[PDB]
């Protein structure tokens, strides 16, 4: 399927242990397929004050269309030293791996696969 229904946990910025998917744009994008795959995939609302607490090059999700079954569309895009690969519409939050954290709340998504 082009597109995976996802319902991704919500973390609070400061409960994260692991703050990025690794070390290029390539490498985060990868590990976030593979995490978003295999259902290890946080994602974290970004306000005011919370992309220095993570590590770059962070990886976002963006709204891709104006929502089957109450999943939004979305697509990948990374970031580093403020250049962006890829073009998409608003910020859904950056993605995080997974491994444990209580979420506060659940993102469904349609995620481009």
């Amino acid at each position: 399927k082009t597109h995976v229904q996802l319902s991704l946990p919500v973390l609070q910025v400061r409960d994260v242990l692991v703050r990025g998917f690794g070390d290029s744009v390539e490498e985060v994008l990868s590990e976030a397929r593979q995490h978003l795959k295999d259902g290890t995939c946080g994602l974290v609302e970004v306000e005011k004050g919370v992309l220095p607490q993570l590590e770059q090059p962070y990886v976002f999700i963006k709204r891709s269309d104006a929502a089957p079954h109450g999943h939004v569309m979305v697509e990948l895009v990374a970031e580093l030293e403020g250049i962006q690969y890829g073009r998409s519409g608003e910020t859904l939050g950056v993605l995080v791996p997974h491994v444990g954290e209580i979420p506060v709340a659940y993102r469904k998504v349609l995620l481009r696969k």
